[PDB]
């Protein structure tokens, strides 16, 4: 009756947690293999974990799991199960490697701390429940014991279940701007996000993931008027429309000019640096705001935990990246500080578990 | 209607967030005076702060608040203040201290990290949305920039709005138990709790808080089966029923005995050793989950942020840590490496300000 028995349904053609509507809370853990894995070791985590999310997200409580009252609200709990190329070394698969999973070519904008780099293995794990996501990593993390070790772990949220953003708006971030308007639908543009046909077989019904945690300068952002501010995206803080618009889903109109002959939409304003310029030139973006207690002599560590899925992220994503490392007036207030690219296997029926289609051979 | 409309009033006989039925989310600011500080610079802190906390929490953005939409949706925010020390101190108040304004004697127990230790103010921040509680604690964390500087921040969570625990339990903590069922009830015991006419005059309406980190060694917890964890607390990890009993809310019965002559609950039961011995030995315990991303060789950081609200520390709660430290079975599964203790001023009414009573001289 209530957001706590929201049960999402693990099975399917692809895995839950990407088309998945995104609930309230994110644990993206990133996991590296022990130094004495194989491909059986792979396997073996692979089928313990399906066990787990099976359970844990129909509110069952896990295999490795002491705190079963823990479980019992599976409020919505999803886990998607990425690839880095480690795993597919760690089990002797580089031939299987698609062209795209390698880490981003680094960017002039970049102050990546390898602390929040790379990862053999991750798992975005998302529910519209903290205690259900802390049970959940505690359960999962667990089950690796031995063949696999924590790398990360990037914590993010949004508004609560039962709560919607100011004139019920898509999402809002620290900076207190709109994210999420012009997003890719998976339901008109299929091909550019899920893998179907292609080399190599065994991603069929799967896709890539990338997780930038990008860091906000709240410091300096204060020091800008909200006119620099909605110029610096192109759209407004207040309702979330383009500057030549009035609602949030209006087209930004990039050819408008003012009385002076200059775009009224800045050509470094984000929004027009980040549009696509090829069809392919696109990426469901999942992002979530994480705020951590701040370092020594800091107010603030906020930012957002910028996680995209697409088919192919040299072709998708990066060209995206490179046209903003060129030129976006946001890069002079954000800046990367962590990067991952995973492959993302297809979903599983009952009797299969994630990732199979790869570890056969 | 829902749960990010609720309005909690600010203003009372008392301070918010102490008897306001906790919600979901927790943020624990402390903050260290400037060295420069004196009675002018803590009165316009507590100032700033007080416009700071009448707007946040009605839904109206603060003073120095430039993510104004980020304001909108007060998600039943209080903010409670508390003062160190360090404050009466810098404010040339020394003489105002209550005997019990003082760190909490060492036990052999505590493996106290300073980082986690003292502060000279705290803001204890409570909503039940986390970007409503990223917003406030950024907006008043500036307004105290060159007055104050941020010492720690503790952040911790119970289930969600609209999420209830199985079986309507009060909270379920990381090890899996129920927590708060043996309270203080300030309806029946208000003079447990709330400061009236004693010396000094200052605190009338107010109470003291102490904020101790308990970290929970999860990984050793796991090595016990359900009996061993159940005999720990004295109560079941299911029901939340004393061992002696069938229900949550039944009296334990101390007296009771197993057919070998044992006593039904352990000697060393946390329930038993943390019973009030005499009526004033009891405390509000507002306690919430914490779990953080994990130090580099372990699987999870996870304890209780033990908040509690009482007349006087010294005579209600250490008589209850000392009994604790001397035998509890828990303390090997338990260890606190937080302490701090706050004077909290009684609340105020439109037109006053937050702990004037105190900086009247
Ligand atoms: C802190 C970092 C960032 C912030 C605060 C941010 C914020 C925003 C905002 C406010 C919008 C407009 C609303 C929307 O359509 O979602 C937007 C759009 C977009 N952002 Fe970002 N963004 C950030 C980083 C990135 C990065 C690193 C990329 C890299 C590819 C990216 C790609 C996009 C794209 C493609 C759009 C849609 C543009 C359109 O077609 O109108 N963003 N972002
Ligand atoms: C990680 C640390 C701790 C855990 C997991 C914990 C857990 C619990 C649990 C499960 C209960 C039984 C349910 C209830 O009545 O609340 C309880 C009761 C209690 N705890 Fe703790 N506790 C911890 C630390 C402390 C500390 C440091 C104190 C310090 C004074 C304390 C004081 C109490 C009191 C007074 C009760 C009620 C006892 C009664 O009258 O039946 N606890 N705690």
């Amino acid at each position: 009756a209530g957001p706590g028995d929201v049960v999402v349904p693990c099975h399917g053609e692809h895995q839950a947690g990407i088309v998945t509507p995104p609930p309230s809370f994110i644990a993206l853990v990133a996991l590296d293999l022990a130094s004495t894995s194989d491909r059986a070791s792979v396997e073996r985590l692979l089928r313990v974990w399906t066990v787990d999310i099976e359970r844990l997200t129909t509110g069952r409580p896990g295999l490795a799991d002491s705190e079963p009252e823990l479980a019992l609200v599976p409020a919505a709990l999803t886990v998607t199960v990425g690839f880095g190329p480690g795993l597919l070394t760690a089990a002797g698969l580089r031939h299987r490697a698609p062209a795209w999973l390698h880490p981003l070519p680094p960017f002039g904008i970049d102050r990546l701390d390898p602390a929040w780099c790379d990862g053999d293995v991750v798992l975005q794990v998302c529910a519209d429940d903290r205690t259900t996501l802390a049970h959940a990593v505690r359960v999962l993390t667990k089950e690796a014991q031995g063949l696999a070790s924590v790398r990360w772990v990037q914590r993010g949220f949004r508004r609560s279940p039962g709560i919607s953003e100011p004139d019920g708006t898509s999402m809002r971030n620290l900076m207190g701007q709109v994210e999420g308007t012009a997003n890719l639908d998976p339901r008109t543009d299929p091909d550019l996000l899920w893998h179907r046909d292609g080399e190599p077989g065994w991603l069929t019904g799967g896709t890539s993931m990338v997780v930038r945690r990008i860091a906000m300068n709240l410091d300096t952002w204060d020091e800008l008027s909200r006119g620099a501010r909605e110029a610096t995206i192109g759209r407004t803080l207040r309702t979330g429309a383009p500057l030549t618009g009035r609602a949030e889903h209006d087209e930004p109109d990039l050819e408008a000019l003012d009385d002076h002959g200059r775009p009224v939409i800045d050509l470094e304003a984000h929004i027009r640096r980040a549009r696509p310029t090829q069809r392919e030139e696109t990426f469901l973006r999942r992002a979530y705001n994480y705020d951590e207690a701040p370092p020594p002599g800091r107010a603030s560590d906020s930012g957002l935990l910028f996680v995209t899925y697409q088919r192919d992220v040299d072709a998708q994503f990066t060209p995206v990246q490179r046209r903003l490392d060129a030129a976006d007036l946001l890069n002079e207030w954000t800046f990367p500080v962590g990067s991952a690219v995973f492959a993302v296997p297809g979903g599983w029926s009952a009797g299969e578990y994630v990732g199979q289609r790869l570890l056969e051979g």
